[PDB]
């Protein structure tokens, strides 16, 4: 494979929304375990099971996707934040 | 009946997360009509039906009850959302 | 990852122990807001913020562990008994 | 000039260890930015100015140079990755 390149909009650990939504890049550092968002275990949870992933929003990639609670950005397959829903498949 | 206090933690129109799952705390008002979600004609369609209606989630009334895609907070069972799916049993 | 399985030895709904200690393994079908047991918000209570969790418990994965007050048998992160007593450390 | 041989042992892409330093052997398409690491504006951060690029690797070339982060492996200098350190001296 080669190497995938990290979006100019990909949400940033500096941004307030990030802050605010309490989203990390990579789930496994992220407060999901103390959030205990119902649905799935806490560590199967990252946006890639999430409602709000958006696989087809412009410059999304199979690495990085949109996310309907942050317009304009992309976020990372493998993070999470406190808006974690389970998608309804 | 009596007047009925509006759940604090109610989905109101102005989150962004109801926004997304186009969720209308009144179903007669809803996207139900447009988007034809299978299962049932749509003018049939809500919460009440919905498979992922919580009846038992905490604070729940005869008119506010859980949703699985709204971890936390209460739903109108009156109301519809993109996600509406046929309850099984 | 897979669906939900309960290991072996997970406690069962039909288990005299659970049925007496007011179990289920899915802490928002419980009845903590009944209970409403002293030191945090009933709904802020489960099985991964409990005293008695065994984090080191035979099949223990991230989503079913140990506790102290099931000797032998695991039980669910996500999940509630009327034992749910505060995390010291 | 002519063609820049490429080493068999590039670090790849999809190496954990690689995935696991947010290393991209075209610093232009890195998270740079996004990291604000210390020394130099992210734009003029890469392997050739990077306190552990290791000139003296075997194999090491024009182009590729080996990384005291990555034993027996060979970076491209215009590479990037999060433990970027300005090089002292
Ligand atoms: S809302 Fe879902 S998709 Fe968006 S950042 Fe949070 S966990 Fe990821
Ligand atoms: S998913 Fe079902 S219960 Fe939840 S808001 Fe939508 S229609 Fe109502
Ligand atoms: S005592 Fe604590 S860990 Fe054990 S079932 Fe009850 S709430 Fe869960
Ligand atoms: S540590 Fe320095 S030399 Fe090694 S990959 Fe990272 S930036 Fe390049």
């Amino acid at each position: 494979m080669e190497f995938m390149s990290a979006p100019a909009n990909a949400v940033a650990a500096d941004d307030a929304t990030a802050i605010a939504l309490k989203y990390n890049q990579d789930a496994t550092k992220s407060e999901r375990v103390a959030a205990a968002r119902p649905g799935l275990p806490p560590e199967e949870q990252h946006c890639a099971n999430c409602q709000f992933m958006q696989a087809d929003a412009a410059g999304a990639t199979d690495e990085w996707k949109g996310c309907q609670l942050f317009p304009g950005k992309l976020i990372n397959v493998n993070g999470w934040s406190a808006s974690w829903t389970l998608k309804a498949g």
